[PDB]
């Protein structure tokens, strides 16, 4: 069973999380729902909406639609729709996260 204390060290390395920045106004606060080309996107652990702290002074909410593990097969095209009793919006945004794989000939 028992031992001594081990440990070890490797090269820092800067891991590949992103954050695709919004911002959501409304009153009564709107619902969210995002999608990924075009159908709707489920909320995984490692792609999920995020808020930042609320400022004290607006009714806007700013945060992020984080990916902590994207790869080529999350380049896309994103949109979060938000809708509360009195309007629906929409925004889009293309994005890419790493290129896309090589392939032989």
């Amino acid at each position: 069973v028992s031992f001594p204390a081990s440990v070890q060290l490797h090269t820092a390395v800067e891991m590949h999380h992103w954050c695709i920045p919004f911002s959501v106004d409304g009153q009564p606060a709107p619902s969210l729902r995002w999608l990924f080309n075009g159908s709707v996107l489920n909320e995984t652990s490692f792609i999920f909406t995020e808020f930042l702290e609320p400022a004290a002074n607006e009714t806007v909410r700013h945060g992020c639609l984080r990916l902590n593990q994207p790869t080529h097969v999350n380049n896309g095209n994103y949109t979060l729709l938000a809708a509360n009793p009195f309007g629906q919006a929409s925004a889009s945004i293309m994005a890419a996260f790493m290129d896309n794989p090589f392939e032989f000939n």
